[PDB]
């Protein structure tokens, strides 16, 4: 494998921060340098395709899937394979919503309860909280084209995210704000994803689907999302084995999940969390360097 660093992306929530650090001590292991750097989660993709970053190890179906597709249309990026695991990415609320508005999960049932999602800042209408920018893009967009009475806000951080759901449970105030799986939260405080119209192929593409015939960005992100491994079409020429094991891994739902729990409830830093990780689950990775 070449003398050149392999370039790991780093982002703004907790699983892929540590999952990161999992990986680049796992190719340190193999002898082949590492070198992290943080990007926005969308611009990456673009990085990759380029090779001024090397790899992605998260590519969320519903949060990047677009960024990668076009990426690989424009060529320069392969898609290295899937994690063994399945993601949702969207719009939750807490069980506790549901006192509020029984008709949930169904999106339009939201929609009529909306006024009870309101906050001083959006007046009359629901308050969606949204997480950073860099995430899911097109929130209003969406609000749009399925004529809803919501308003959208990007929460600062993840923390945010996790700040709201747990300062609703005290009175039970229904709110709805971004989430996914696997990941922590939900198993701290369970709930649902709002049923959005079904993801289908190109929605984000052709305007014909979904309940609005007219334009896009109508449907819900998919229930069962990929989590892929993106490469830099350089990356098998240079650095053959770190790309070989790149193919072997693959993490689960439980172990994603543990790792974002690490940071955000036993409040580790994203590294040491990824070295406890490694070291109390090498029967986990062991047999991706073939041993
Ligand atoms: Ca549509």
């Amino acid at each position: 494998d070449s003398s050149d660093p392999i370039v790991i992306p780093i982002h703004n929530w907790s699983s892929q921060i540590v999952m990161s650090n999992v990986v680049g001590q796992i190719f340190e292991e193999m002898g082949v340098a590492v070198e992290f750097v943080t990007t926005d989660s969308q611009a990456v993709y673009e990085s990759v395709r380029l090779g001024d970053v090397t790899l992605e190890l998260e590519v969320w179906e519903g949060a990047f899937g677009a960024s990668f597709r076009a990426a690989l249309e424009k060529g320069g990026i392969v898609d290295v394979g899937d994690h063994d695991a399945v993601t949702r990415e969207d719009w939750w609320y807490p069980m506790w919503t549901k006192d509020a508005c029984p008709g949930l999960p169904d999106w339009k049932a939201l929609n009529d309860c909306a006024a009870v999602f309101a906050t001083a800042e959006t007046g009359d209408k629901g308050r969606y909280l949204d997480g950073p920018v860099d995430w899911l893009k097109h929130g209003k967009e969406r609000v749009e084209a399925l004529g809803m009475n919501f308003e959208v806000i990007n929460a600062g951080s993840a923390a945010a995210l996790w700040a709201e759901i747990g300062a609703a449970e005290a009175d039970k105030r229904p709110v709805v704000v971004f989430n996914w799986t696997p990941n922590f939260a939900e198993a701290v405080w369970p709930g649902e994803f709002v049923e959005f119209p079904e993801w289908v192929d190109g929605c984000d593409k052709d305007p014909a689907v979904g309940p609005n015939p007219d334009a896009l960005y109508d449907c819900g992100n998919p229930a069962t999302g990929y989590l892929k491994k993106a490469a830099w079409e350089g990356m098998e020429a240079k650095w053959p084995d770190a790309y070989a094991v790149l193919t072997r891994i693959s993490f689960t739902n439980p172990q994603i999940a543990e790792m974002a729990k690490l940071v955000d409830v036993d409040e580790m830093e994203p590294d040491e969390a990824a070295e406890a990780w490694l070291e109390a689950n090498e029967d986990v990775w062991r047999p991706w360097l073939d041993g």
